RNA sequence: CGGGUCGAGCCUAGGCUCCGUGAGGGGGGAGAAGUCGUAACAAGGUAGCCGUAGGGGAACCUACGGCUCGAUCACCUCCU
């Protein structure tokens, strides 16, 4: 089929709401709480993280309230690809 | 029982000091995929810096008197 990062394992999706900036990024998830990740030693070089994009995240069992760890971003090519297929519905990223 | 005298302890009021919490406030140090500018370094595009005073979102700007730890050309002056 494809090799995409779908939830495997006890990853998270992350869709920020405003970055404050320092690595820590702002998330709206749909998990119920406002959750706050940080960025590993690789992926600070070759890509671009914005308002408006949505990744997959991964975070730490601490406290399931401010969590997550960037792993991996969505490209113009499979963020609405994950649509059709429902695995999420956009009803949570403007309504 | 009376007389004198040594006395720790206790109370009240006054002068100083120590310590655990502290509404509100102020700078300091590490963090650098947040923001606004370009002040320094080449004549860094207005030469840079010291003292004192006024001004400005912020680096900073201006006035008077000093220094060279200032670049280029032309003419002098003083030497080797
Ligand atoms: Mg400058
Ligand atoms: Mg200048
Ligand atoms: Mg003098």
């Amino acid at each position: 089929v494809i090799r995409v990062p779908l939830p495997e394992g006890n990853q998270l999706f992350g869709v920020v709401e405003q970055a404050l900036g320092a690595g820590w990024m702002d998330v709206r998830c749909e998990d119920g709480k406002i959750r706050r990740c940080r960025i590993p030693g690789k992926l600070r070089r070759r890509v671009w993280i914005r308002v408006g994009d949505l990744v997959i995240v991964q975070p730490w069992p601490v406290q399931s309230d401010k969590r997550g760890d960037i792993v991996y971003r969505y490209t113009q090519t499979q963020v609405d690809w994950l649509l059709r297929k429902g695995k999420i519905t956009q009803e949570f990223l403007t309504g």
